[PDB]
Protein backbone atom coordinates (compact mmCIF):
# COMPACT_ATOMS: atom_id res chain seq x y z
CA UNK A 1 0.00 0.00 0.00
CA UNK A 2 1.36 3.74 -0.76
CA UNK A 3 0.18 5.09 2.61
CA UNK A 4 1.44 2.09 4.40
CA UNK A 5 4.78 2.72 3.12
CA UNK A 6 5.10 6.38 4.70
CA UNK A 7 4.59 4.69 7.51
CA UNK A 8 7.01 2.24 7.65
CA UNK A 9 9.73 4.13 6.05
CA UNK A 10 9.03 6.68 9.02
CA UNK A 11 9.24 3.48 11.15
CA UNK A 12 12.77 2.55 9.64
CA UNK A 13 13.71 5.79 10.40
CA UNK A 14 12.74 6.38 14.06
CA UNK A 15 14.58 2.67 14.46
CA UNK A 16 17.79 3.93 12.47
CA UNK A 17 18.04 6.68 14.91
CA UNK A 18 17.21 5.01 18.09
CA UNK A 19 20.30 2.36 17.52
CA UNK A 20 22.34 5.31 16.85
CA UNK A 21 21.15 7.53 20.08
CA UNK A 22 21.13 5.13 22.68
CA UNK A 23 24.05 2.68 23.32
CA UNK A 24 22.61 0.77 25.69
CA UNK A 25 19.38 -0.71 23.59
CA UNK A 26 17.04 -3.87 24.55
CA UNK A 27 18.84 -6.30 22.44
CA UNK A 28 21.98 -6.12 24.39
CA UNK A 29 20.47 -6.00 27.45
CA UNK A 30 18.74 -9.14 26.67
CA UNK A 31 21.34 -11.02 25.88
CA UNK A 32 23.74 -10.02 29.02
CA UNK A 33 20.50 -11.37 31.28
CA UNK A 34 19.85 -14.43 29.48
CA UNK A 35 22.61 -17.27 30.21
CA UNK A 36 25.14 -16.44 27.19
CA UNK A 37 27.86 -15.73 29.52
CA UNK A 38 31.52 -15.76 28.99
CA UNK A 39 32.29 -12.53 28.11
CA UNK A 40 29.18 -10.69 28.71
CA UNK A 41 28.77 -11.94 32.13
CA UNK A 42 28.26 -9.26 34.50
CA UNK A 43 29.61 -8.82 38.24
CA UNK A 44 26.21 -9.07 40.41
CA UNK A 45 26.21 -7.18 43.48
CA UNK A 46 23.81 -8.03 46.35
CA UNK A 47 24.76 -6.39 49.92
CA UNK A 48 26.71 -3.88 50.88
CA UNK A 49 30.13 -6.48 50.95
CA UNK A 50 29.95 -7.43 47.21
CA UNK A 51 29.28 -3.50 46.78
CA UNK A 52 32.87 -2.79 47.90
CA UNK A 53 33.92 -5.97 46.37
CA UNK A 54 32.86 -5.08 42.89
CA UNK A 55 34.19 -1.00 43.01
CA UNK A 56 37.59 -2.45 41.78
CA UNK A 57 35.35 -3.89 38.24
CA UNK A 58 32.26 -1.87 38.80
CA UNK A 59 33.55 1.49 37.63
CA UNK A 60 31.61 3.14 40.69
CA UNK A 61 33.84 6.64 39.57
CA UNK A 62 30.75 8.05 37.66
CA UNK A 63 29.66 9.22 41.31
CA UNK A 64 30.22 13.49 41.70
CA UNK A 65 33.61 14.26 43.23
CA UNK A 66 32.12 17.15 45.33
CA UNK A 67 29.29 14.66 47.41
CA UNK A 68 31.02 11.28 46.04
CA UNK A 69 32.88 9.03 48.79
CA UNK A 70 32.32 11.09 52.38
CA UNK A 71 28.21 10.85 51.47
CA UNK A 72 26.74 7.00 53.16
CA UNK A 73 25.84 4.57 50.15
CA UNK A 74 22.29 4.87 50.05
CA UNK A 75 23.41 8.28 48.97
CA UNK A 76 26.02 7.51 46.54
CA UNK A 77 23.72 5.03 44.67
CA UNK A 78 21.06 7.42 44.74
CA UNK A 79 23.66 10.13 42.91
CA UNK A 80 24.50 6.78 40.34
CA UNK A 81 21.48 6.55 39.67
CA UNK A 82 20.89 10.73 38.89
CA UNK A 83 23.96 10.39 36.63
CA UNK A 84 22.74 7.56 34.33
CA UNK A 85 19.69 10.24 33.97
CA UNK A 86 21.58 13.20 32.38
CA UNK A 87 23.09 11.07 29.98
CA UNK A 88 19.00 9.58 29.02
CA UNK A 89 18.30 13.00 28.48
CA UNK A 90 21.52 14.43 26.69
CA UNK A 91 20.46 10.62 24.47
CA UNK A 92 16.77 11.59 24.31
CA UNK A 93 17.57 15.24 23.72
CA UNK A 94 19.46 14.20 20.37
CA UNK A 95 16.89 11.26 20.03
CA UNK A 96 13.98 14.05 19.49
CA UNK A 97 16.26 16.64 17.33
CA UNK A 98 15.85 13.37 14.89
CA UNK A 99 12.19 12.85 14.79
CA UNK A 100 10.49 14.47 11.87
CA UNK A 101 9.03 17.92 12.34
CA UNK A 102 10.57 18.65 15.95
CA UNK A 103 13.01 20.89 15.30
CA UNK A 104 11.02 22.78 13.51
CA UNK A 105 8.27 23.21 15.83
CA UNK A 106 8.29 26.12 18.11
CA UNK A 107 11.39 26.56 20.88
CA UNK A 108 9.59 27.03 23.98
CA UNK A 109 7.69 23.64 22.88
CA UNK A 110 10.48 21.69 22.51
CA UNK A 111 12.06 23.13 25.73
CA UNK A 112 8.56 21.81 27.36
CA UNK A 113 7.88 19.09 25.38
CA UNK A 114 11.67 17.76 26.43
CA UNK A 115 11.14 19.08 30.33
CA UNK A 116 7.95 16.83 30.31
CA UNK A 117 8.79 13.82 28.18
CA UNK A 118 11.97 12.97 29.46
CA UNK A 119 11.06 11.04 32.66
CA UNK A 120 8.46 8.94 31.05
CA UNK A 121 11.05 8.08 28.61
CA UNK A 122 14.06 6.85 30.97
CA UNK A 123 11.32 4.68 33.23
CA UNK A 124 10.69 3.30 29.92
CA UNK A 125 14.20 2.61 28.69
CA UNK A 126 15.16 1.43 32.27
CA UNK A 127 12.86 -1.32 31.88
CA UNK A 128 14.54 -2.55 29.33
CA UNK A 129 17.72 -3.05 31.58
CA UNK A 130 15.48 -4.97 34.36
CA UNK A 131 14.04 -7.96 35.17
CA UNK A 132 12.67 -9.59 38.26
CA UNK A 133 15.61 -9.59 40.16
CA UNK A 134 17.45 -6.09 39.66
CA UNK A 135 19.19 -3.65 36.82
CA UNK A 136 22.02 -3.76 34.63
CA UNK A 137 24.52 -1.08 35.79
CA UNK A 138 27.93 0.27 34.65
CA UNK A 139 26.73 -0.14 30.76
CA UNK A 140 26.09 -3.63 31.19
CA UNK A 141 29.01 -4.56 33.04
CA UNK A 142 27.70 -4.71 36.48
CA UNK A 143 24.20 -6.35 37.49
CA UNK A 144 22.39 -4.72 41.00
CA UNK A 145 19.90 -6.62 42.97
CA UNK A 146 16.73 -5.08 43.48
CA UNK A 147 16.72 -7.06 47.19
CA UNK A 148 19.73 -4.66 47.49
CA UNK A 149 18.48 -1.76 46.51
CA UNK A 150 15.39 -2.42 48.50
CA UNK A 151 17.01 -2.77 51.86
CA UNK A 152 18.63 0.84 51.85
CA UNK A 153 18.58 3.70 54.05
CA UNK A 154 14.60 5.24 54.13
CA UNK A 155 13.27 6.56 51.65
CA UNK A 156 15.92 5.84 49.22
CA UNK A 157 15.56 2.01 50.17
CA UNK A 158 11.50 2.57 48.50
CA UNK A 159 12.90 4.25 45.74
CA UNK A 160 13.88 1.86 42.59
CA UNK A 161 10.63 0.15 43.79
CA UNK A 162 8.11 1.87 41.95
CA UNK A 163 10.22 1.28 38.92
CA UNK A 164 11.13 -2.60 39.51
CA UNK A 165 7.19 -2.53 39.55
CA UNK A 166 6.62 -0.63 36.57
CA UNK A 167 9.10 -2.78 34.82
CA UNK A 168 7.49 -6.82 35.31
CA UNK A 169 4.56 -5.41 34.01
CA UNK A 170 5.82 -3.01 30.80
CA UNK A 171 8.05 -5.81 29.91
CA UNK A 172 5.16 -8.41 30.24
CA UNK A 173 4.32 -6.89 26.75
CA UNK A 174 7.56 -8.11 25.22
CA UNK A 175 8.20 -5.66 22.72
CA UNK A 176 11.23 -4.91 21.22
CA UNK A 177 13.92 -2.13 20.05
CA UNK A 178 12.03 -0.98 17.13
CA UNK A 179 9.06 -1.14 19.03
CA UNK A 180 10.16 1.84 21.50
CA UNK A 181 11.58 3.76 19.21
CA UNK A 182 8.45 4.85 17.94
CA UNK A 183 6.57 4.48 21.20
CA UNK A 184 9.19 6.49 22.83
CA UNK A 185 8.73 9.47 20.47
CA UNK A 186 4.70 9.57 20.64
CA UNK A 187 6.00 10.15 24.58
CA UNK A 188 7.73 13.61 22.85
CA UNK A 189 5.10 14.84 21.28
CA UNK A 190 2.22 14.97 23.71
CA UNK A 191 0.20 17.96 22.88
CA UNK A 192 -0.94 17.84 26.65
CA UNK A 193 1.72 19.18 28.27
CA UNK A 194 1.57 22.57 30.17
CA UNK A 195 2.42 25.42 28.87
CA UNK A 196 2.69 24.82 25.14
CA UNK A 197 2.35 27.81 23.06
CA UNK A 198 0.77 25.80 19.58
CA UNK A 199 -0.36 22.75 20.09
CA UNK A 200 -2.46 21.85 16.81
CA UNK A 201 1.16 21.15 15.49
CA UNK A 202 2.55 19.10 17.52
CA UNK A 203 -1.17 16.76 17.45
CA UNK A 204 -0.42 16.58 14.26
CA UNK A 205 2.98 14.69 14.27
CA UNK A 206 1.75 12.59 16.99
CA UNK A 207 -1.38 11.46 14.76
CA UNK A 208 1.88 10.36 12.15
CA UNK A 209 3.30 8.93 15.24
CA UNK A 210 0.93 7.07 16.39
CA UNK A 211 -0.31 5.67 12.94
CA UNK A 212 3.04 4.27 12.75
CA UNK A 213 2.93 2.64 15.94
CA UNK A 214 -0.19 0.39 15.12
CA UNK A 215 1.00 -0.49 12.20
CA UNK A 216 4.01 -1.16 13.91
CA UNK A 217 2.75 -3.47 16.27
CA UNK A 218 0.03 -5.29 14.12
CA UNK A 219 3.14 -6.45 11.81
CA UNK A 220 5.81 -6.73 14.19
CA UNK A 221 3.22 -8.91 17.02
CA UNK A 222 0.84 -10.54 14.69
CA UNK A 223 -0.16 -12.55 17.94
CA UNK A 224 -0.70 -10.29 20.51
CA UNK A 225 -4.17 -8.77 19.70
CA UNK A 226 -4.63 -4.67 21.23
CA UNK A 227 -0.85 -4.19 21.59
CA UNK A 228 -1.45 -1.26 20.54
CA UNK A 229 -4.18 -0.52 23.07
CA UNK A 230 -2.63 -2.08 25.94
CA UNK A 231 0.55 -0.15 25.08
CA UNK A 232 -1.03 2.76 24.98
CA UNK A 233 -2.77 2.42 28.30
CA UNK A 234 0.70 1.43 30.49
CA UNK A 235 1.62 5.78 30.23
CA UNK A 236 -1.07 6.16 32.94
CA UNK A 237 1.15 3.84 34.94
CA UNK A 238 4.15 6.02 33.41
CA UNK A 239 2.86 9.05 34.99
CA UNK A 240 2.42 7.60 38.61
CA UNK A 241 6.13 6.54 39.25
CA UNK A 242 7.06 10.02 37.57
CA UNK A 243 4.29 11.74 40.40
CA UNK A 244 6.00 9.91 43.37
CA UNK A 245 9.45 10.80 42.30
CA UNK A 246 8.85 13.99 42.08
CA UNK A 247 7.29 13.33 45.06
CA UNK A 248 10.65 11.83 47.16
CA UNK A 249 12.85 14.86 45.66
CA UNK A 250 11.13 17.46 47.46
CA UNK A 251 11.49 15.17 50.44
CA UNK A 252 15.03 14.57 50.16
CA UNK A 253 15.53 18.52 48.77
CA UNK A 254 14.24 19.23 52.78
CA UNK A 255 16.30 16.27 54.16
CA UNK A 256 19.47 16.10 52.81
CA UNK A 257 20.03 19.93 52.16
CA UNK A 258 23.93 18.82 51.95
CA UNK A 259 22.78 16.97 48.20
CA UNK A 260 23.74 18.86 45.17
CA UNK A 261 21.69 18.21 41.72
CA UNK A 262 23.05 18.01 38.32
CA UNK A 263 21.80 21.71 36.83
CA UNK A 264 19.48 19.84 33.49
CA UNK A 265 17.84 18.15 36.38
CA UNK A 266 17.54 21.35 39.02
CA UNK A 267 15.73 22.86 35.56
CA UNK A 268 13.59 20.09 34.82
CA UNK A 269 12.04 19.75 38.18
CA UNK A 270 9.97 22.35 38.59
CA UNK A 271 7.29 21.24 38.90
C1 LIG B 1 18.19 3.76 31.21
C2 LIG B 1 17.51 5.13 31.19
C3 LIG B 1 18.10 6.02 32.28
C4 LIG B 1 17.93 5.35 33.64
C5 LIG B 1 18.17 6.39 34.73
N1 LIG B 1 17.86 5.80 36.02
C6 LIG B 1 16.85 6.09 36.87
O1 LIG B 1 16.03 6.91 36.64
C7 LIG B 1 16.83 5.38 37.95
O2 LIG B 1 16.00 5.53 38.78
C8 LIG B 1 17.90 4.42 38.08
C9 LIG B 1 18.31 3.48 38.99
C10 LIG B 1 19.47 2.70 38.72
S1 LIG B 1 20.05 1.44 39.89
C11 LIG B 1 21.14 2.17 41.16
C12 LIG B 1 21.78 3.47 40.67
C13 LIG B 1 23.07 3.17 39.92
C14 LIG B 1 23.28 3.74 38.67
C15 LIG B 1 24.45 3.47 37.98
C16 LIG B 1 25.42 2.65 38.55
C17 LIG B 1 26.70 2.36 37.78
O3 LIG B 1 27.80 2.27 38.39
O4 LIG B 1 26.66 2.20 36.53
C18 LIG B 1 25.21 2.09 39.80
C19 LIG B 1 24.03 2.35 40.48
C20 LIG B 1 20.20 2.89 37.49
C21 LIG B 1 19.79 3.86 36.55
C22 LIG B 1 18.68 4.61 36.80
CL1 LIG C 1 22.41 5.84 31.19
Amino acid sequence: NPESADLRALAKHLYDSYIKSFPLTKAKARAILTGKTTDKSPFVIYDMNSLMMGEDKIKFKHITPLQEQSKEVAIRIFQGCQFRSVEAVQEITEYAKSIPGFVNLDLNDQVTLLKYGVHEIIYTMLASLMNKDGVLISEGQGFMTREFLKSLRKPFGDFMEPKFEFAVKFNALELDDSDLAIFIAVIILSGDRPGLLNVKPIEDIQDNLLQALELQLKLNHPESSQLFAKLLQKMTDLRQIVTEHVQLLQVIKKTETDMSLHPLLQEIYKD
